[PDB]
């Protein structure tokens, strides 16, 4: 927060803490040159206080940059899942309650994200998810997010929940294809696979998020009280 410690990358991106908490952070660095979306950004990080929601600690203005003051989590969840072997049930679950309930969290606050993907799920340095953007920086937008037709409602952050939950648990994309034509039907179509190695309770949650109908998707609150999720549902995620 206080003194800067290191560049991360790139206006520009670097790495501090505050010297009273200790507290690590990013400061992106965002010089004048759209600005809607920016500000965005950081009405609703300030609007939203979660757990597994990104933290906006300050924003620091004068007339030529706007400075960012974001809590750090290093890592990708996405990277997680590439870097290790197919994780546990029990793994992939920990990380979905945390998933669901920041979801929840947000269109409590009228709030859909339509942008849950892999640079988005952050990981932090006790290996807790963070939801870090909103928007500001294919195979897990929903059918009607992909089409303009069908207003995007909270069930397209569902299906991109249950595209997540599959992809931690099977290791592969449900819809993916290496031909542009052939993924967008299949996502419009909602064509895929439910693998046999998957938990009845697994493959019975995924199958009722992953539905082209949107009326006909489970909600969020449906999800929250699926026998299968509920298992060592840490009471701070209520």
């Amino acid at each position: 927060n206080y003194q800067i410690v290191k560049t991360l990358g790139e206006g520009k991106v670097k790495l501090a803490y505050h010297t009273t908490t200790g507290q690590k952070v990013a400061l992106k660095i965002i010089n004048k040159k759209m600005q809607g979306r920016i500000e965005r950004e950081i009405s609703y990080l300030r609007l939203l206080r979660h757990p597994h929601i990104i933290k906006l600690y300050d924003v620091i203005k004068s007339k030529d940059e706007i400075i960012m003051v974001i809590e750090y989590a290093g890592n990708e969840l996405f990277d997680y899942i590439v870097q290790r072997d197919k994780m546990s049930e029990q793994e992939a679950r920990r990380f979905f309650q945390q998933i669901i309930s920041a979801v929840e969290y947000c269109h409590r606050h009228k709030i859909v994200h339509r942008d849950l993907k892999p640079e988005n799920l952050l990981l932090d340095e006790h290996l807790n998810v963070k939801i870090a953007d909103f928007g500001l920086s294919p195979n897990y937008a929903a059918p009607e997010v992909i089409s303009g037709k069908l207003y995007a409602g909270p069930e397209v952050d569902v299906w991109s929940c249950g595209v997540i939950l599959y992809v931690m648990l099977c290791r592969r994309l449900p819809f993916d294809d290496e031909s542009i034509p052939v993924l967008f039907k299949n996502i419009s179509n909602g064509v895929y696979t439910l693998p046999k190695f998957l938990s009845p309770g697994a493959a019975g949650l995924i199958k009722r998020m992953l539905i082209v109908n949107p009326l006909n998707r489970i909600s969020i609150h449906e999800i929250m009280q699926d026998d299968w999720f509920k298992v060592d549902l840490p009471e701070y995620l209520l």
